[PDB]
RNA sequence: CGGGAAACCAAAGUCUUUGGGUUCCGGGGGGAGUAUGGUUGCAAAGCUGAAACUUAAAGGAAUUUGGCGAAGGGCACCACCAGGAGUGGAGCCUGCGGCUUAAUUUGACUCAACACGGGAAACCUCACCCGGCCCGGACACGGACAGGAUUGACAGAUUGAUAGCUCUUUCUCGAUUCCGUGGGUGGUGGUGCAUGGCCGUUCUUAGUUGGUGGAGCGAUUUGUCUGGUUAAUUCCGAUAACGA
RNA sequence: CAGCCACCCGAGAUUGAGCAAUAACAGGUCUGUGAUGCCCUUAGAUGUCCGGGGCUGCACGCGCGCUACACUGACUGGCUCAGCGUGUGCCUACCCUACGCCGGCAGGCGCGGGUAACCCGUUGAACCCCAUUCGUGAUGGGGAUCGGGGAUUGCAAUUAUUCCCCAUGAACGAGGAAUUCCCAGUAAGUGCGGGUCAUAAGCUUGCGUUGAUUAAGUCCCUGCCCUUUGUACACACCGCCCGU
């Protein structure tokens, strides 16, 4: 029920639509162009990408941060 | 002998196998030996004496535990005598009550609670408190679908932590899930005055019970006792009791 | 008669302990359990989990225990005698120690033994015995309180976990009313094992050494059991029942 102390809500992940639009760029030619840097770790595959931050990228379940 | 409901009775006997003669007197218990009327008396008060109403009991005899401010016995170093060590007085450890505390968690209060719960706890113990995350809400019904129902986290504000528990920021797991209702699980939450089991105490004292038979209409009683002995209802013995 | 006492012979002419009848307590345990009825909670938890704290906090009152008040003694050396036991784990990592060095000390590294009458271990235990110092003085009694330093256990010792070394040296002069336990290897003075245990016993249960004074009785006190008697009680005296 409603207690005296406030409670922060859980991390409700907002649904993002048409994410498959935002992975590759499509031109008149059939050659694709990836928009994200690829993770070279052997735990994940070659189809996964990295996170899109504003300073540096971030891998998936590998949780490895690579600088420049 | 006989009789009675039995205590008991040579009369309370000679009584359904009722009948010797003759006076007074009682028909559940209260109201009530009261009111009125008469009568007797100096007075107090004696004699005769109802009804209305109310109740399903009031009473008599007698056996077993019960309870005595009744009597008589027996046993016990958790009772005493004669003694030994002592405790209670001093300091320390432990437990309980009280005060105090955000909390100082709780049960047990004469034997039969207080170094007890196998309780000598720094953290787990923990059942108590200040605080924050994980779900360990199974399974069904109805909303959302592989285009995503969510878990897993990094320069920086942040408790407490590099628990991403949040907020800047999105690849990662793919139908294993999120949401409302039934329902389910977990609970050192409450009730031992609902219990089961276990244990303690009366009691570790020496006390219980049938079979046959005797007595009484019967409940019931003797056996299980006046006495002697023993740690002992342990034996002996007097004895309608023998055998267990 | 049941049996009792003393004596001779003979190891013992009463060694100790386990279970312990019918019936009953509103005795204790829902905090031993996945034994459990009902009730409460269940996502923002009364479950679970983590960090830290508190069960230990003190004007005070009570019960089990330990050390003492000393010369029947304290201190310092030497002599010499035991028995129950225990000892390397499913989860699991905490086993018992001989032997040679370092250090006054607790403790530190290697060489080993034992899955056990094999190794610790002939468990060289304490009390006791012998010889000096001390001399009735709150004193070499008593060791509370406390300061500094050094080690082990563990992630963490502060509200000293514990141990060791040096200082500190209070109360206490055999204790009021009251009260506990005990008849022979008994009480008592002493030590050693087991449980608790990561470090650990002023507690409990066992083992062993030295080892007595008094009693072979009673119902006075404290309780229990039984017989006789009385009952207007049978919810049983916490009973029944009279009157304004
Ligand atoms: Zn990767």
């Amino acid at each position: 029920k409603s207690y005296t102390t406030p409670k922060k809500n859980k991390h409700k992940r907002k649904k993002v639509k048409l994410a498959v639009l935002k992975y590759y760029k499509v031109d008149e030619n059939g050659k694709i162009s990836r928009l994200r840097r690829e993770c070279p770790s052997d735990e994940c595959g070659a189809g996964v990408f990295m996170a899109s931050h504003f300073d540096r990228h971030y891998c998936g379940k590998c949780c490895l941060t690579y600088c420049f």
